[PDB]
């Protein structure tokens, strides 16, 4: 069946770990600890078609990672994630997505970006900021949150049907 490379990108803190663990999860383990960079597995029917998504889980930038531009090459679509409470983490999504296109050599990719965090009332990026961001790259935007499970499956099988309709 279709197997799908996911990678999971953004700046320290924003979820990238807590998105991946609440999609990819069976709670054998009651709480899960993600300190390190690492890949996970999870068997998906989107649309009537069984995928099997391969999914990293990055460091911040600002971490040392070997595999780095390997990764990105491997890579065949981009979680780009932002906390809708931290600004600086919303500005480093250019620094983010010029590092794929970077390694890829395209404007095209696959990616979503991600406004997590969307249960926090001390919000400090606005839905229609990140909107209009989204839509000068023509992705979409979702807002998700890795604590109450919103919006978390929509980001993630978004995504695998952004990759799709790339081909
Ligand atoms: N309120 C709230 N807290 C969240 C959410 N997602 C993650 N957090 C919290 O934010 C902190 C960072 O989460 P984590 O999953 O480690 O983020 P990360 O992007 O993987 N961090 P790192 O870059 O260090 O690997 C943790 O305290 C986590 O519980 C969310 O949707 N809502
Ligand atoms: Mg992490
Ligand atoms: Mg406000």
């Amino acid at each position: 069946m279709t197997e799908y490379k996911l990678v999971v990108v953004g700046a320290g803190g924003v979820g990238k770990s807590a998105l991946t663990i609440q999609l990819i999860q069976n709670h054998f383990v009651d709480e899960y600890d993600p300190t390190i960079e690492d890949s996970y597995r999870k068997q998906v029917v989107i649309d009537g078609e069984t995928c099997l998504l391969d999914i990293l889980d990055t460091a911040a930038q600002e971490e040392y990672s070997a595999m780095r531009d390997q990764y990105m090459r491997t890579g065949e679509g981009f979680l780009c994630v932002f906390a809708i409470n931290n600004t600086k983490s919303f500005e480093d999504i250019h620094q983010y997505r010029e590092q794929i296109k970077r390694v890829k050599d395209s404007d095209d990719v696959p990616m979503v970006l991600v406004g997590n965090k969307c249960d926090l009332a001390a919000r400090t990026v606005e839905s229609r900021q990140a909107q209009d961001l989204a839509r000068s790259y023509g992705i979409p935007y979702i807002e998700t949150s890795a604590k109450t499970r919103q919006g978390v499956e929509d980001a993630f099988y978004t995504l695998v049907r952004e990759i799709r309709q790339h081909k």
